[PDB]
């Protein structure tokens, strides 16, 4: 069997807090009045809901409504607990209601609107102090729902509202957020194929907050050299594959040792053997003004195979890319 493994930091949070702060089941949800809200036109659609801009007619504000299509309630309890444990939190999406058809019982969460410009447009504009500001948006979240327990598991650009004239980030989509418990085993097929940590990649449940600190590492990588996303696979297999082709087989191969992790008899065949490579062979004349000698370090620093010596959210914070941003604040 592998090696156990617990996190860093917030260990314990949930093990402290009364049962019905992660015991999301036992939930009572408090239901808003639907008829306060009115849909005005589809914005998008996930696997499993979509999304609405529509108008509270008792004030007349932009508000976003989410209807969670026929899941299992389970999940959607889940959101709403995590939703209401972080309202408040720095950069985390605004819960502001929940309703439902009093007749069909379709429920229907709403949340404050972000005026959010795609990333696929906003990206290529972003300054380099742009790029530090808004890491340093996304870092206080993280921090924040990992320090109330909580993985995101999700962090992708999708994911992150940006409603730029207004400096506003929203932290967004947690219906694949879960409450951290030491020694769980959690489901490895979460997150976006892009942003999946090689934790997830070679199957090792035991994983963290530090998860989403992964993720993070691949946003940034894609921000500062113009890729996105970064790591590019076909599959599952193809992106550890592009992972190693980066930060090197030997390390890949020192991880999975470390935790004594069964890798799949296929992964040797394709991973073949690479040097890691310095992270200045990616900065180029149309992304160099996004890059620093702070930039490339901190990058280092959240992209490491072993989940346990990633950058914590705190510490990210911490680090000098961020020092002229800090002074900002
Ligand atoms: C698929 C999709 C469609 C629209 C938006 C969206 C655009 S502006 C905006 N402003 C606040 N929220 C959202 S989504 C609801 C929040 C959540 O799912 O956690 C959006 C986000 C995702
Ligand atoms: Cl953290």
């Amino acid at each position: 069997g592998p090696v156990p493994s617990r996190a860093r930091v917030y260990t314990d949070v949930n093990t402290h807090r009364p049962r019905e702060y992660w015991d999301y089941e036992s939930h009572v949800v408090e239901w808003g009045n639907q008829d306060d809200y009115q849909l005005v036109r589809k914005l998008g659609r996930g696997k499993y809901s979509e999304v609405f801009e529509a108008i509270n007619i008792t004030n007349n504000e932009k508000v976003v409504v989410k209807i969670l299509k026929p899941v299992k309630k389970k999940k959607i309890k889940r959101e709403i607990k995590i939703l209401e444990n972080l309202r408040g939190g720095p950069n985390i999406i605004t819960l502001a209601d929940i309703v439902k058809d009093p007749v069909s019982r379709t429920p229907a969460l709403v949340f404050e609107h972000v005026n959010n410009t795609d990333f696929k447009q906003l990206y290529q504009t972003l300054t380099d102090y742009d790029i530090r500001f808004y890491m340093y948006e996304i870092l206080k979240a993280l921090d924040y729902c990992h320090s109330m327990g909580i993985m995101h598991r999700d962090v992708k650009p999708h994911n992150v509202m940006i409603d730029h004239e207004h400096r506003k980030l929203r932290l967004i989509d947690w219906g694949l957020a879960e409450f951290y418990h030491p020694g769980q085993e959690y489901n490895v097929r979460v997150a976006s194929r892009y942003f999946k940590g090689p934790e997830l990649l070679v199957d090792y449940q035991m994983y963290d907050y530090s998860l989403d600190m992964w993720s993070l590492g691949c946003m940034l990588a894609s921000m500062i050299f113009r890729k996105e996303p970064f790591f590019h696979g076909h599959d599952n297999y193809d992106q550890l594959v592009r992972i190693a082709k980066v930060l090197g087989t030997e390390d890949l191969y020192d991880y999975i040792d470390k935790y004594n992790i069964e890798l799949d008899p296929r992964f040797n065949d394709i991973l073949g053997r690479h040097s890691r490579k310095r992270w200045e062979r990616f900065v180029h004349s149309e992304n160099q003004h996004l890059v620093s000698p702070e930039a490339l370090d901190f990058l280092d620093k959240l992209l490491r195979y072993d989940h346990q010596s990633r950058l914590t959210a705190r510490e990210a914070m911490e680090h000098p890319y961020f020092y002229t941003v800090v002074k900002d604040q």
